[PDB]
């Protein structure tokens, strides 16, 4: 599985079978459907005392790895039920700046997206917590062209040292509240995760507003590669998954 035209999104199905299953991520926000709901609690976002580690090229996209072995960052409130543990948070990118993200608004696609993954720490770790329907909750952001991101620079510099795949940096020290945006309002709906194995387990809660970031920041994430060291270079570009139907579901707003 990959992003190629041969191991594409729309070949996952045949060893991922959930692939179009009924609450398949990520879909596409229709504002004007998008319900009003007044019972919604605002956003907790606690990450001052976050601990990163490190980085890495897994073959289809850059991971920040963080220590989860205590609620050092977490996510609460909103529509979640108990605490969500920071695990990671990784990115979606596009060849041009015309697409990009997975989420879409009224149809309308960024450059980029920001995705950080959180666990229900109910269930003790992750891999307990990717087998129930409340598992995980990902906090989604949207990246668009403008100015560049003071915050986004760390990570940044440091993607010539995991060009290829299997490689890894020491990444300590990193602070995540450097990538949200002004406002916390969003709009949250049941999905799934967005790579295989595509398990049915997330809450997706998507900021309305965008983060901007400069044309040289997201260039350099065009650089890295699918491929591992000592293979042909094929640019990791396009690492995004296309909307999938909404089914039913409905998506409700905090605004
Ligand atoms: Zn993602």
């Amino acid at each position: 599985w990959g992003y190629g035209k041969h191991n594409g999104p729309e070949h996952w199905h045949k060893d991922f079978p959930i692939a179009k299953g009924e609450r398949q991520s990520p879909v596409d926000i229709d504002t004007h459907t998008a319900k009003y709901d007044p019972s919604l609690k605002p956003l907790s976002v606690s990450y001052d005392q976050a601990t990163s580690l490190r980085i890495l090229n897994n073959g289809h996209a850059f991971n920040v790895e963080f220590d989860d072995s205590q609620d050092k960052a977490v996510l609460k409130g909103g529509p979640l039920d108990g605490t969500y543990r920071l695990i990671q948070f990784h990115f979606h990118w596009g060849s041009l700046d015309g697409q990009g993200s997975e989420h879409t608004v009224d149809k309308k696609k960024y450059a980029a997206e920001l995705h950080l993954v959180h666990w229900n720490t109910k269930y003790g770790d992750f891999g307990k917590a990717v087998q129930q329907p409340d598992g995980l909750a990902v906090l989604g952001i949207f990246l668009k062209v403008g100015s560049a991101k003071p915050g986004l620079q760390k990570v940044v510099d440091v993607l010539d040292s995991i060009k290829t795949k299997g490689k890894s940096a020491d990444f300590t020290n990193f602070d995540p509240r450097g990538l949200l945006p002004e406002s916390l309002d969003y709009w949250t709906y049941p999905g799934s995760l967005d790579t295989p194995p595509l398990l049915e387990c997330v809450t997706w809660i998507v900021l309305k507003e965008p983060i901007s970031v400069s044309s040289e920041q997201v260039l350099k994430f065009r650089k890295l590669n699918f491929n591992g060291e000592g293979e042909p270079e094929e640019l990791m570009v396009d690492n995004w998954r296309p909307a999938q139907p909404l089914k039913n579901r409905q998506i409700k707003a905090s605004f």
